[PDB]
């Protein structure tokens, strides 16, 4: 068990409610960022979470893929729903009280340091309004007994080719997916390089491979912020294969498998980040 797997597990064994906003020195601000106080479902098993109004209990209709980093230094949101990404740093993880730091604001407007409290809730049940659909999409063998994050951590990885649903190799259509990838599952960081150059493409963040080795996820912190809950399609030590919209030969859009094997060229790229 990683300090993120304990984590996880406290954030999944009760609904949560935000209480308070505070600064460093226990001045309330809760009123000042008021948005910041919601309820939340967690299901660790699915990677999924799900918001809550605090006071009527009604969906605030955001919901996605959520994980805390290995190290348990950081959660990732991922929202499906309202297509935003945030990374937090938590403070504090225990069955009485959940607590992050992030940016917000004081009573003349500036930026500040702010802690975020919640602590269990027990009011209306909570049930999600969708929930984590199922995932039938399968192109080789995946591996459930073993942490998927280890097994991305086992080599540097490279994209060797792209098919469609027919196995169709539409690889030289959608290049713009082969990278090398690297993977750290203790921190949780991954980044992606340039297979000609060894240089960083600008795309890196916090990844976990989340839904019982089904999704892998990840949220740039780079140039261009966004995140991605992509279905695992193969997941083993020889290959790793998602899928997700692409090209075909012609230019139409249509579903792509992306398949990767362990990295046999000359880089040894660095994190740049
Ligand atoms: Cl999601
Ligand atoms: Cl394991
Ligand atoms: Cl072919
Ligand atoms: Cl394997």
């Amino acid at each position: 068990q990683t300090r993120g797997d304990k984590a996880t597990k406290i954030l999944s064994g009760t609904d949560w409610q935000g209480t308070r906003v505070y600064d460093a020195a226990g001045n309330d601000l809760t009123a000042e960022n008021a948005n910041f106080i919601g309820l939340a479902k967690y299901d660790g098993e699915t990677g999924f979470y799900e918001f809550f109004d605090k006071n009527t209990g009604e969906t605030r209709g955001d919901e996605g893929t959520f994980f805390v980093t290995g190290d348990g230094t950081k959660r990732i949101l991922i929202s499906r729903t309202q297509n935003y990404q945030a990374v937090v740093d938590l403070t504090e993880v225990s069955k009485d009280k959940f607590t992050y730091k992030r940016l917000g604001k004081d009573k003349l407007g500036n930026d500040v340091e702010v802690y975020v409290e919640h602590i269990p809730y027990h009011g209306k049940k909570l049930a999600f309004t969708n929930g984590r659909e199922a995932l039938t999409n399968q192109t080789g063998k995946i591996v459930t007994n073993k942490s998927g994050d280890k097994i991305l951590g086992t080599t540097l990885w490279n994209g060797t080719k792209v098919v469609d649903k027919n196995g169709n190799d539409v690889t030289a259509a959608n290049q713009n997916f082969i990278s090398l990838a690297k993977f750290d599952p203790n921190t949780s960081k991954y980044e992606f390089f340039n297979l000609q150059t060894g240089e960083t493409r600008g795309d890196f963040g916090y990844f976990q491979v989340v839904d019982n080795n089904k999704i892998r996820a990840h949220v740039s912190i780079g140039t261009n912020r966004y995140g991605a809950a992509l279905e695992l399609t193969e997941l083993n030590n020889d290959r790793f294969t998602y899928t997700r919209m692409g090209k075909d030969n012609a230019g139409n859009d249509i579903q792509v498998f992306v398949e990767h094997e362990p990295y046999q060229g000359t880089y040894h790229p660095a994190f740049t980040f």
